[PDB]
């Protein structure tokens, strides 16, 4: 209803029906229609066609080049403004600052940023009324997790950007079905604007519309909305990619009884024709997506992929931790990416993939730092920032935070399960990070309770300081981190629960002359072997004070030698005494109130062990 004209936005639909859509969906796409004044409203329908003639219209307008040396491939070049995630931008909103973050002993939290609902409220005003004036508002409809599958969750993205609905048509599952399947069920309602309305009213850099000065990334887990404004960027943007996969499904996670991590899950067959699944927690730059598509090299060893970010995890009526990949493709970082160091990813990428922010070769090629593979004479390089660029330049070819986003399907080691309904049983977890020092390996938990010590106390060069990053989800704790571990804590008096056997890795351990002490890439399925047989019931561990390490000939080295294995696994008293410190020091300002008993017991634990060599 309505006295007058403003209200019913039906004659501005150019796609889709607002009539056919959901009482909820109406809603929530009408009025945030009113608010932000869009000229147009299309309603996404997932086709190849809608994906097809939206990338040639982009093209057309300068906002994304095609890349001619590869198939259906194509390259967005941000204003350098807006390239990367900003965690003082990204906020949590809440009755009551404790639920979102801990309130720490002594210092600020580092555990995530609330924002009051009343701050929010006038951010939201300030942001949001005409912000679409003059733009197409697209409805994404998506699903989270394999269509219809018990785990997975659907949300509603509305955007004012054509770069989002291309690379969300990637990383999810996108469409019709999705609005046909949720029917007047629940949804995430996701709402984003790059923040300028048309006429312009601040000069467009680089074709790339964004708001820097406004830019705020907003979740508000009570309302299941999540609200981001003035980032065309990633994780800022594509609301899919952490701020619904981590951020809202954490807290979904915790009331529901199930587990949001940041974890690759992959799958991993031995020779005697046993398969068994991992998902694994790494901090930035320690190999997450080379692990999840290793390409090992033990004969008779088969690694396959699941996913490479996101795992979502619950145990059900067998006790069996059933895990999903929620996204739809690989989000990648792309420096660094090469033939050595991830060849399957160099499979994946060549065809019907988007890339950001990195370099174009003159015949319609990508390249940035890290590819490891020389241009034939002739072929010169354009750089991230369209200036000509040659390899003896001062600055990279490529921003450091570019990126790959690129279909799953394509991924040439994809697992048979990785979209099954049910999920896949993971039967071990690792953590990791890079230590140039003092931290073996690999060890295993001792426990459970130990096993969530280990990942509370994650740390990683971030290199010449050493950060903290608890689960790897240090930007990303949806709620409080002290009721995040009593929430894993409480998985171990779960009625049935085969809880996974916990590890914690190390590729990065170097000697006093700086040189990495262990091969990686591909020989880290050595390491992934001793887990497996590990998760067997294989006597092949000793007891340390930190965990278990392999026995003295149980790591596989054939085809290695010279190893120096007693480097690699030395435990030092004094490198320990500290460590314990640092975290005891990190856990009380940081957790402080908030921090459960058996953390606070398996630290003293420690403590002892190392007190006691
Ligand atoms: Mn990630
Ligand atoms: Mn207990
Ligand atoms: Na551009």
């Amino acid at each position: 209803p309505q006295l007058h004209n403003g209200l019913d936005f039906s004659a501005k639909v150019i796609q889709g029906s607002l009539d056919s859509l959901p009482q909820e969906v109406r809603k929530f796409v009408e009025g945030n229609a009113q608010l932000c004044q869009p000229e147009y409203i299309h309603i996404c329908d997932g086709s190849e066609e809608e994906y097809g003639r939206l990338l040639a219209h982009m093209q057309e307008e300068g906002v994304i080049r095609k890349l001619k040396k590869y198939d259906n491939c194509w390259l967005a070049l941000t204003d350098p403004r807006d390239v990367a995630r900003i965690e003082s931008k990204t906020v949590i909103i809440t009755q009551e600052q404790r639920d979102t973050v801990p309130i720490p002993k002594s210092g600020q939290s580092q555990l995530g940023r609330w924002m009051s609902e009343e701050d929010f409220e006038k951010a939201f005003n300030a942001r949001f009324p005409g912000c679409m004036k003059g733009r197409t508002m697209y409805v994404i409809p998506f699903s989270m997790g394999p269509l219809g599958s018990p785990l997975a969750k659907i949300g509603i993205e509305l955007t004012d950007s054509p770069y989002v609905v291309a690379s969300m048509r990637i990383m999810t599952r996108m469409g019709t079905s999705v609005l046909e399947a949720l029917g007047d069920g629940e949804f995430i309602k996701c709402l984003h604007s790059v923040g300028c309305p048309l006429p312009l009213k601040k000069p467009l850099v680089n074709n790339w519309a964004c708001n820097p000065e406004l830019t705020l990334i907003a979740h508000l887990p009570d309302r299941r909305e999540i609200i981001s404004f003035g980032s065309g960027y990633g994780g800022n943007s594509l609301l899919g990619k952490k701020c619904f996969a981590l951020r809202i499904a954490s807290r979904l996670a915790k009331e529901e009884g199930w587990l949001a991590e940041h974890m690759l899950i992959l799958g991993i067959t031995n020779p005697e024709g046993k398969k068994k699944y991992l998902a694994a927690a790494f901090p930035s730059a320690c190999g997450k997506t080379n692990l999840a598509m290793m390409n090992p090299t033990l004969p008779g060893w088969k690694v396959e992929c699941v996913g490479d970010d996101i795992a979502w995890m619950k145990f059900d009526a067998q006790g069996n931790l059933r895990a999903i990949n929620p996204e739809n493709g690989f989000f990648g970082v792309a420096p660094g990416t090469s033939v050595k160091t991830n060849p399957n990813a160099i499979k994946t990428i060549q065809k019907n993939t988007i890339f950001t922010n990195v370099a174009e070769t003159s015949d319609g090629g990508v390249y940035w730092e890290g590819i490891d593979e020389p241009l034939a004479p002739g072929v010169t390089i354009t750089s991230w920032k369209n200036k000509e660029w040659r390899p003896q330049d001062e600055e990279p070819c490529a921003h450091p935070n570019s990126r790959f986003c690129t279909p799953a399907s394509q991924c040439p080691i994809i697992d048979p399960a990785w979209e099954s309904p049910e999920g896949v049983p993971i039967e071990g977890i690792i953590f990791g990070g890079r230590r140039p020092a003092g931290v073996p390996l690999v060890y295993e938990a001792l426990s459970w309770q130990h096993g969530v010590f280990v990942g509370a106390a994650m740390r990683s060069e971030a290199g010449k300081v050493i950060m903290h990053d608890p689960f790897a989800m240090r930007p990303f704790f949806g709620y409080n981190f002290g009721k995040y571990l009593a929430h894993w804590l409480s998985m171990a008096h779960r009625p049935a629960a085969k809880l996974p056997k916990i590890f914690h890795v190390n590729w990065f351990r170097k000697d006093k002359n700086g040189k990495f002490l262990w091969p990686g890439f591909g020989e880290n399925s050595r390491v992934l072997e001793w887990m497996f047989g590990r998760i067997e019931g294989e006597d092949s561990a000793k007891l340390t004070p930190i965990g278990y390490v392999p026995k003295e000939d149980a790591l596989n080295l054939k085809g290695l030698g010279d190893v120096n294995v007693e480097e690699l696994f030395g435990i030092s008293k004094e490198f320990w005494e500290k460590e314990v410190e640092e975290i005891d020091k990190y856990l009380e300002d940081q957790v402080n109130a908030d921090l459960p008993y058996e953390i606070e017991r398996e630290l003293r634990a420690l403590k002892q062990r190392i007190s006691q060599m």
